[PDB]
């Protein structure tokens, strides 16, 4: 409740000129960016204790303690102690350790990446400095400068409206209703919020543009103060997670039975009632997978920073997923097909066309110059048109400088600078007096000025728009210099103009003007843009003006492999269906040989209405029609026709085609540009919103922000998001196979009685060795030729966890891994005098630290730790035939439908994981010194070959399995082992 003055006097400020630079930094350097303040949060202490201290890991927390307390009543008690418990602890608690360093060299990173996707796209606003206006990163406005608006854009501080021109805001965000308020300049009610004078901190205009002073700045703002519960906010988890979750609930279920029941085979087979406690806890921690999460979130964050490498910028991560499933694009053709770099080509007036292009110069013989007709048409070209040229260019040639408008008006100055002259004395000479503006639903842009006539002080009425809607508004034809009306000759003539320019491939404009009678508009009356003060209709058509628009290089590619995959395209114009079509045939959408209704009738020479719909394959349909139609014939259309093109639609129609589109079933990504479409962005399941022309409303309102405003851009980005899941399914393959060997030989040892091939150290090097790296090498993994090649997928039916991955993994490939370690033990025994059918039962007596008189095979007496050591010389084969057999586990994991002789060995790091491997192995086994700490011995030569057999054998079964299922879709092995 205050004017213009007093604010100005208040905070200090030019109502026509804005601040000044100096001051302007001065005060932005005085209080602080106009940015919001991070909030509260748990530092590396209650990060570092769900690592280190979680719910696995506690487990190993105890192993840890109990060894301590072991060697404490040993040290204590015995003369001459054993270590091999003080090591046990030292080297738990450095797994304990480790496994959470690395985790949390994971969590970070990806905490770090989001954060850098938000300075990726900042957002600015228009601000007038010095009587200048210029576009500033929203963290440089300061309080007291003049700020601009237009619809479309976000309100950037709280301002104080100074002037508007029919401004319309959404101020639904801070209190809750989507109704348009109007700001105007004057007050209206006591209460801040209901008064119209002052623009809010992210609120949006939707139309009209407006002026206003900046009041409040920075956290000093509304929702800045209500921000301090704004702070939690909330989150979400994926769908892929909640499935992954759901497969770790199933598999506890499993274990938790599982382990009543070996509790049962114990009890009737007489352990100790605190043994059989021992093995349950035991095998159940053994049956739960540990990571899936982990590599999940990983190998999503890594796939996102892959895919803004390649200009596609996601809000969130659940867009990730849902962009590989995608079945049909909606995209636009001006922005996102063609590249908006427009030029003039043909004109049309005095029924003749007319060529154009004088090589920037006045050669070319196109027309004469002197035309009455063309001196009309050049004058209405450059007088409607709002664009100007960028100041400073004066050097530049007349074609290439730069021009501040839409890419059909800066064509349209650029051809009548280049052979008219200087469009600002032209615009002087008239003078303009009410001017009002293009819109998508008007399609038509008009505009009065004073007659530079100095014999004629009339009104002059120009207007531009869609050639049809024009030639509703005529009566009249400027021909020869003269009038005459618009009969069915000159009417059909334009007709065929209209084809004639069309197909061409270029866009056509109309062109008119009238002459507003100076005795019922007189030179003092003023023609306010509310009623209908012009006369709509009786105007005089002058000509027509075309211009062309090629489309991207890599377009034609993007359609033919969009048909490939199984995808179908439609293309939504505001245009003509014949530049439609046109474009269609160039870029691929319509292919050869599919016609439509109209080209079988034209063949034929039969009425379009005999002709049988089901006879084409492809389709044309128009705005009028489409308003006028109902659901059924909208799924007719969709339902049987491939390839469907929509001309002349408006934004607000969009919708319904998308709920058509998902009305089948099926998932659709929407390109936006404009305010009518963010109802679309919503309702669509991937809302792909314009970074180069877009607004604060579309980016807001959609889930992705390409960068770059380029149709190829999209089909390689599904590329990217194909590869996530079929690498995720390769990586838990891989995972999970080595489950079996660790636990077969505590169910031979207990269930058979032989001594124990596998231990804790030698597991512990197990899971931190061949599952570590190997596993991250995965991720990395190409794409195999395939990918685009093959039909979307459908998240109900094929899920990532299915009764398939647990079949190749435990059942197939598993047990010949544990065959194969079981080999190596075998022989190692043999060879050191315990043969194998002596070896059943063995285990009550060997276990026996006082039977120093252990009897073998050949009859030699083994003491205790004689016979120990080919135990653990036993431990470090099993793990060596272990790394051995992962080799070729890995080497398979690579594809699942092609043959590595196909992928070829390019992946570097999965090649540094198996010689990294055998490194280790060889390393622990040979180093002197492992024996006293770590309990590994050396092994022979003759041994390490023990596992080559089972190795070779993995490999060449997978390959097979993949040639049938190449050779034989939909068959027994695809239904059954296809993971
Ligand atoms: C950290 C862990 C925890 C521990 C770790 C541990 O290892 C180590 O840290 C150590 O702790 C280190 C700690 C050290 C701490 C301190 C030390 O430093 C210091 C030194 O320690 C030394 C000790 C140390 O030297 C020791 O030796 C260490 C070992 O300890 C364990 C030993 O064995 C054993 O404990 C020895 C101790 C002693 O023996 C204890 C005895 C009992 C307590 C108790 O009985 C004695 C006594 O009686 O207790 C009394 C107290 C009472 O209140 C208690 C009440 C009793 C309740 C009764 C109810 C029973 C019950 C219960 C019901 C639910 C069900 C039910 C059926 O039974 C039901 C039925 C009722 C109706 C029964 C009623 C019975 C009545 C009984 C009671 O009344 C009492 O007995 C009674 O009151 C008594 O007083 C009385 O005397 C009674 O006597 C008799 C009773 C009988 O005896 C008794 O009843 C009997 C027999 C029952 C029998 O079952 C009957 C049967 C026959 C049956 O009925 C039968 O006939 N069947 C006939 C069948 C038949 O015909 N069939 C014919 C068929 C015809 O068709 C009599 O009968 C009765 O009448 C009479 O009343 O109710 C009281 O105090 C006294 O009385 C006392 O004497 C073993 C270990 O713990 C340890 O090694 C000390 O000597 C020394 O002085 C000290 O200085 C977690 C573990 C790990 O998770 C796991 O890995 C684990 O490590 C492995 C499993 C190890 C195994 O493998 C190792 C090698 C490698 C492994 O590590 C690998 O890692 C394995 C892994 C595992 C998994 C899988 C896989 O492999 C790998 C895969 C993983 C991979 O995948 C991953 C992915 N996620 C990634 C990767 O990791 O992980 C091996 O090395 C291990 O050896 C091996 O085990
Ligand atoms: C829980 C999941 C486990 C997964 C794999 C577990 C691996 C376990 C494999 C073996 C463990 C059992 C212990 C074997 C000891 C049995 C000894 C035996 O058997 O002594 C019989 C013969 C020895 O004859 P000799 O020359 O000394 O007699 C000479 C006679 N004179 C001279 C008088 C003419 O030994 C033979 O013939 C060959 C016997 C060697 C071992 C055969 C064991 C059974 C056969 C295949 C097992 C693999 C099954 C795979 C199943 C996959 C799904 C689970
Ligand atoms: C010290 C450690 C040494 C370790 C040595 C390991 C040796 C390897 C072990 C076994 C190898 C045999 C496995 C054969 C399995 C069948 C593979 C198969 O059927 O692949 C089919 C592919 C055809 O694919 P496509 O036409 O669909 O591609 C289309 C591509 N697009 C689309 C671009 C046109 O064929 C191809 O790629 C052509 C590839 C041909 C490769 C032939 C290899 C066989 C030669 C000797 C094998 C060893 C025999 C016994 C050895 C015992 C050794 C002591
Ligand atoms: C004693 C008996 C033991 C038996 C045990 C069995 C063990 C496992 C059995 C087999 C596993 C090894 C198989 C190796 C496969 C080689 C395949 C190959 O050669 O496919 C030729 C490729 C294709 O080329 P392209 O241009 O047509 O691809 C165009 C690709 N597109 C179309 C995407 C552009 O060429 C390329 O990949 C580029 C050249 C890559 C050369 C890779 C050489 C390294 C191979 C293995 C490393 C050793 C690991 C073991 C470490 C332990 C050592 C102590
Ligand atoms: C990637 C992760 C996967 C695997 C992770 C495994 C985690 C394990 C972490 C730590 C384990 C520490 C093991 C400590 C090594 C032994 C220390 C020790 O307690 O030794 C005690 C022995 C004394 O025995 P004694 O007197 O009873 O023998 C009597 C012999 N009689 C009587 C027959 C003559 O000391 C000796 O023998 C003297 C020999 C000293 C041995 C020097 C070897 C250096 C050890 C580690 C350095 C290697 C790091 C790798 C760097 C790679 C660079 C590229
Ligand atoms: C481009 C870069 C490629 C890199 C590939 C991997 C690099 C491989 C690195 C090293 C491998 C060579 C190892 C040579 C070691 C010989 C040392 C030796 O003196 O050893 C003697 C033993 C005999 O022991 P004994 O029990 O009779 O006497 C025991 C007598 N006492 C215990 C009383 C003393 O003999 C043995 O260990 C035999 C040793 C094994 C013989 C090698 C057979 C493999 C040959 C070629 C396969 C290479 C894979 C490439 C595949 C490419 C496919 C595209
Ligand atoms: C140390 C040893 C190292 C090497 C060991 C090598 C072991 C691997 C050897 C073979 C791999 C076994 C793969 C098992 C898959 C067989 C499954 C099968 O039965 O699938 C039959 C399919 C039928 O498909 P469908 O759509 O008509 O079914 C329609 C079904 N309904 C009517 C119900 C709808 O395909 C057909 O019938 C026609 C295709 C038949 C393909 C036969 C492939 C034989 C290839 C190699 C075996 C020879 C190895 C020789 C080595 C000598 C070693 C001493
Ligand atoms: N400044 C303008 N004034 C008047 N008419 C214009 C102007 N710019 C374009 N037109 C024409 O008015 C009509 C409205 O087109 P509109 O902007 O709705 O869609 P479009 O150019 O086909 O682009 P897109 O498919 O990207 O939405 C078109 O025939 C266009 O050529
Ligand atoms: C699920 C996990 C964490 C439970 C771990 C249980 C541990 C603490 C239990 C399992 C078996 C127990 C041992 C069983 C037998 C004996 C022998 C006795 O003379 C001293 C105690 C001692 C050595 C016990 C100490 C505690 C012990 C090691
Ligand atoms: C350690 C040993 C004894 C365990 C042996 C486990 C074997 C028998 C298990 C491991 C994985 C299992 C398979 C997992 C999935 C399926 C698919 C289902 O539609 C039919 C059963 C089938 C094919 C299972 C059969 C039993 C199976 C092969
Ligand atoms: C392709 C297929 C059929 C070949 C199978 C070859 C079999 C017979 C070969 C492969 C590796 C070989 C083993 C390699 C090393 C040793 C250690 C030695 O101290 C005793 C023999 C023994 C245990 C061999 C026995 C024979 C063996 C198992
Ligand atoms: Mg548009
Ligand atoms: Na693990
Ligand atoms: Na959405
Ligand atoms: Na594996
Ligand atoms: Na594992």
């Amino acid at each position: 409740k205050l004017s213009l003055d007093e604010l100005h006097n208040k905070y200090g400020t030019d109502l026509t000129r804005g601040l000044t630079n100096a001051r302007a930094k001065e005060i932005l350097a005085r209080d602080g960016p106009n940015s919001l303040t991070p909030p509260p949060t748990t530092p590396e202490w209650i990060k570092f204790c769900r690592q280190l201290f979680g719910g696995f890991s506690i487990l190993l927390w105890i192993g840890a303690i109990l060894c301590f307390l072991a060697y404490g009543i040993q040290a204590a008690t015995e003369d001459e102690p054993a270590n091999d418990n003080l090591y046990l602890g030292v080297v738990l608690s450095t797994v304990v350790i480790v496994t959470g360093c690395f985790s949390y060299y994971q969590e970070a990173k990806s905490s770090r990446i989001m954060d850098s996707f938000k300075n990726m796209v900042p957002q600015q606003a228009l601000v007038i400095r010095d009587g200048e206006k210029s576009t500033i990163n929203a963290e440089f406005v300061v309080a007291g400068d003049l700020v601009e608006v237009k619809g479309g854009d976000r309100i950037p501080a709280d301002l104080r409206i100074i002037s508007a021109h029919g401004c319309k805001v959404d101020n639904s965000s801070l209190t809750g209703e989507s109704e348009p308020q109007t700001r105007s300049p004057e007050f209206s009610s006591e209460n801040p919020l209901e008064t119209r004078n002052i623009a809010f901190f992210s609120t949006n205009c939707v139309e009209g543009t407006a002026r206003g002073v900046v009041v409040y700045t920075g956290d000093r703002t509304v929702m800045g103060r209500i921000a301090t519960l704004a702070s939690g906010l909330e989150v979400g988890r994926t769908p892929i997670a909640i499935e992954i979750e759901h497969f770790i609930h199933i598999i506890t279920g499993v274990a938790v039975f599982l382990g009543v029941s070996f509790f049962i085979l114990s009890l009737i087979l007489g352990y100790s009632w605190l043994e059989a406690v021992i093995f349950l806890i035991g095998i159940i921690v053994a049956n739960v997978p540990e990571g899936l999460l982990a590599t999940v979130t990983v190998c999503l964050t890594l796939t996102a920073k892959r895919m803004a490498r390649k200009n596609c910028l996601v809000k969130n991560l659940e867009a990730v997923e849902t962009l590989g499933s995608t079945s049909t694009i909606c995209s636009d053709k001006t922005g996102t097909l063609t590249q908006n770099r427009m030029t003039v080509a043909h004109m049309w007036f005095d029924n003749q066309i007319h060529e154009a292009d004088t090589t920037e110069n006045q050669s070319g013989a196109a027309f004469d110059k002197t035309s009455a007709t063309w001196s009309a048409l050049s004058r209405i070209a450059a007088l409607c048109n709002r664009a100007v040229f960028q100041a400073g260019q004066d050097n530049v040639p007349i074609l290439k400088r730069s021009v501040a408008g839409d890419a059909s008006e800066s064509a349209l100055l650029k051809c009548i600078e280049l052979c008219c002259g200087s469009v600002q004395g032209m615009r002087d000479r008239n003078p303009k007096i009410v001017e009002i503006p293009f819109n998508s639903t008007n399609k038509y842009q008009l505009s009065i000025h004073e007659n530079e006539k100095s014999s004629e002080s009339r009104y002059l009425l120009v207007m531009k728009g869609a050639p049809e809607r024009i030639l509703d508004r005529c009566s009249t034809i400027l021909l020869n210099g003269a009038e005459e009306p618009l009969k069915e000759d000159m009417k059909e003539a334009f007709q065929n103009a209209y084809l004639e320019l069309g197909g061409l491939g270029e866009r056509v404009l109309g062109f008119c003007h009238f002459a507003l009678p100076e005795d019922k508009y007189n030179e003092g009356y003023p023609f306010d843009a509310d009623e209908p003060n012009f006369p709509t209709t009786d105007l005089c058509f002058v000509g027509l003006m075309a211009m062309i628009d090629p489309p991207r290089a890599a377009v034609p590619d993007a359609v033919g492999k969009c048909r490939s995959a199984g995808i179908k395209v439609i293309m939504v114009t505001g245009d003509h269906p014949i530049t439609a079509k046109a474009i269609a045939k160039g870029v691929g959408i319509i292919s050869e040989g599919n016609e439509t209704i109209e080209d079988i009738a034209a063949r034929l020479n039969i009425p379009i209405g005999q002709v049988n719909p089901r006879d084409a394959k492809a389709c044309v349909v128009h705005g009028s029609d489409l308003k006028d139609l109902s659901t059924e014939v909208l799924d007719d259309i969709l339902h049987y026709h491939t390839e469907i093109v929509f001309a002349r639609t408006s934004p607000q129609q969009k919708l319904i085609i998308v709920e058509g589109c998902q009305r089948q079933g099926a998932i659709v990504a929407v390109t936006g540009d404009g305010v009518n479409d963010s109802p679309a962005l919503k309702k669509a399941d991937i809302g792909v919103a314009m970074g180069i022309s877009g607004s604060d409303v579309s980016k807001q309102a959609a889930d992705m922000i390409l960068l770059d405003d380029n149709f190829a851009s999209i089909v390689t980005g599904v590329e990217e998001g194909r590869l996530i899941f079929d690498n995720l399914k390769k990586s838990i393959a891989y995972t999970l196979t080595s489950n079996i060997p660790e636990i077969t030989p505590f169910l031979v040892f207990i269930i058979g009685n032989v001594p124990l091939p596998l231990g804790t150290v030698t597991i512990l090097c197990i899971d931190l060795g061949t599952d570590m790296v190997p596993a991250i090498s995965l991720a990395y993994e190409q794409a195999e030729s395939d990918i685009m090649k093959r039909q979307p997928r459908n998240p109900k039916t094929d899920k990532l966890v299915n009764e398939r991955l647990i079949s190749m993994a435990y059942g197939q490939i598993g047990m010949i891994q544990a065959l194969g370690g079981f080999f190596s033990y075998f022989v190692i025994l043999a060879e050191n005098g315990f043969l194998p059918m002596d070896l059943i039962g063995k285990r009550v007596r060997w276990d026996d630290r006082w039977i120093s008189d252990v009897e073998d095979s050949f009859g030699q007496q083994w003491t205790y730790e004689q016979r120990k050591i080919v135990e653990f010389t036993c431990h470090t084969s099993f793990f060596i035939s272990i790394v051995v057999v992962q080799w070729a586990d890995l080497i398979i994991c690579k594809t699942r439908r092609n043959s590595i002789f196909q992928q070829g060995m390019k992946n570097k790091i999965l090649i540094f994981g198996l010689f990294e491997e055998t490194a280790l192995a060889a390393f622990l086994s040979y180093c002197p010194g492992t024996d006293v700490a770590l309990r590994m011995y050396p092994l022979k030569p003759s041994w390490w070959f023990c596992a080559f057999p089972y190795s070779l054998i993995i490999f060449l079964y997978d390959e097979m399995r993949r040639f049938i299922i190449r050779r034989s879709p939909g068959g027994w092995v695809e239904q059954e082992t296809y993971y």
